[PDB]
């Protein structure tokens, strides 16, 4: 499941819980093709990648967070690890995605 | 201005039209927060160096030329010269908009 972030307190909570493991970070906007397009695949990467964290931030609910990371295109999706951002990719390339899970995991 | 490409016959013309000038393509949607966000500034933009031709293309009306061009999230930025693609940018970031247009200029 992608767990949706509801505020920063809440971010800050879950990068905790997900401890040593890689994690995924989309963010979304709720009437975004692109968005839309990869949201079936990520919800599927999800459940097989079970020793990585996917989260969701909504940059219209969150815009402090999303301003904190200079999101610029969506959807955006920042790769972190022990509180450290490891890359990003913008934009829904589902291969790359995956090509940077992997190399991440 | 920046004038709006109509469909893919349109696009070649555009490009021609443009002799050896730089050619920045604007991909964007309707429901697109970024591009609503920075299309002022591309216009002002359009005004300051016009040495350079901006076009800008819907990608829901004209998904060819999207597909095309693997566009992944909006806006992206397409940077050609004499049918060369020179670069892109994923995302509504103003500065390095700026410098690759400096750049590629």
């Amino acid at each position: 499941m992608v767990y949706q972030v509801k505020d920063q307190e809440d971010f800050t909570k879950q990068l905790n819980e997900a401890g040593n493991k890689l994690v995924v970070i989309d963010f979304y906007a709720t009437a975004c093709g692109p968005c839309k397009m990869i949201a079936p695949k990520l919800e599927e990467l999800s459940q097989s990648m079970s020793d990585v964290v996917f989260l969701k931030v909504d940059v219209d609910e969150c815009e402090d967070i999303a301003q904190d990371n200079q999101i610029a295109c969506m959807p955006t999706f920042l790769f972190m690890k022990n509180g450290q951002k490891l890359d990003s990719l913008s934009g829904a390339n589902y291969d790359k995605l995956l090509e940077l899970v992997e190399k991440n995991k």
